[PDB]
């Protein structure tokens, strides 16, 4: 056991649960994801290292690993992909770490690809604040690295469309670089619009654009006033002075304030 509180699974375990890693959700820098199925009916997602054998894998690779684990089993939220469990074997080489399955994939594609379907207002404020309430529980914990690839590609949706923020990549920022990112997420889940922005929604913060130009058209009606405030928390996130942008229990506190949704 490299943690309290996480359970170290036998790789005979996870070959069950994941169809002997026959089942792909997708792949990224660092690892492979697996669809897999505890035996407690538990939807898994399993991420596993790209490397094969002892050889390619350093003590730097396992330092990591370990101080990986131990981060991510300290940070449990409802708004998190929480860590279940890990699996480190020699025979074959596994280097697996098991997170919570979110059955709606990313926020990226339900705000951008998918065209038929559109995110509501009310959801998309829900999104918002749970973002909001695990990045504060994060900076509370002291692991920001855990938040070192946020953005809405990393940011999943349950079955009832609440926000998991994701740490999934294998460890090889200021918190007021969060706290920007959080800003540009937030803009982003107001306006269907990602980066290929700062200049475009300069635009509004100089006076010289609209609402209905801003906002989603997807989203139909929207409470101009709310549209407002969150605008506001977008443009003191995004701040070009780090020193100026709030911290993320005041961005938490001034998001619930806005959505009246609580922790
Ligand atoms: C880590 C994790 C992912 C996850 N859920 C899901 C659900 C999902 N769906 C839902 C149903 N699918 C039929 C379509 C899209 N897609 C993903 C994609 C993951 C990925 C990540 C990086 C690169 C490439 C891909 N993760 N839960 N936990």
């Amino acid at each position: 056991a490299f943690v309290t509180g996480v359970p170290s699974l036998k790789r005979s375990e996870l070959e069950t649960a994941c169809e002997d890693f026959s089942n792909i959700i997708g792949s990224t820098s660092t690892c492979m994801l697996y669809k897999g199925t505890l035996s407690s009916g538990v939807e898994i997602a399993v991420a596993s290292s790209l490397v094969t054998s002892a050889k390619d894998w350093s003590k730097e690779n396992e330092s990591q690993y370990r101080k990986k684990i131990t981060n991510l089993s300290k940070v449990s939220h409802k708004n998190f992909m929480n860590l279940l469990g890990y699996c480190e074997e020699e025979h074959p080489f596994t280097r697996v770490m098991v997170f919570e399955y979110a059955p709606n994939g990313t926020l990226f594609e339900h705000l951008h690809v998918r065209e038929a379907e559109k995110l509501d207002w009310m959801a998309r404020l829900r999104i918002s604040m749970g973002i909001a309430y695990c990045l504060e529980h994060m900076h509370q914990l002291q692991t920001p690295a855990a938040l070192r690839n946020f953005d809405s590609t990393t940011v999943y949706l349950t079955d009832d469309f609440a926000a998991k923020v994701s740490d999934l990549e294998f460890w090889n920022p200021d918190m007021e670089d969060i706290v920007r990112k959080y800003g540009m997420v937030l803009l982003e889940i107001l306006t269907g619009r990602v980066p290929s922005l700062e200049n475009w929604v300069s635009r509004y913060f100089e006076g010289g654009m609209r609402l209905e130009e801003l906002i989603d058209p997807s989203i139909g009606f929207f409470p101009e006033d709310t549209a407002r405030a969150l605008c506001e928390v977008v443009r003191s996130c995004i701040d070009r002075d780090p020193k100026k942008r709030p911290q993320m229990k005041e961005v938490a506190a001034r998001m619930r304030e806005i959505t009246a949704l609580g922790p």
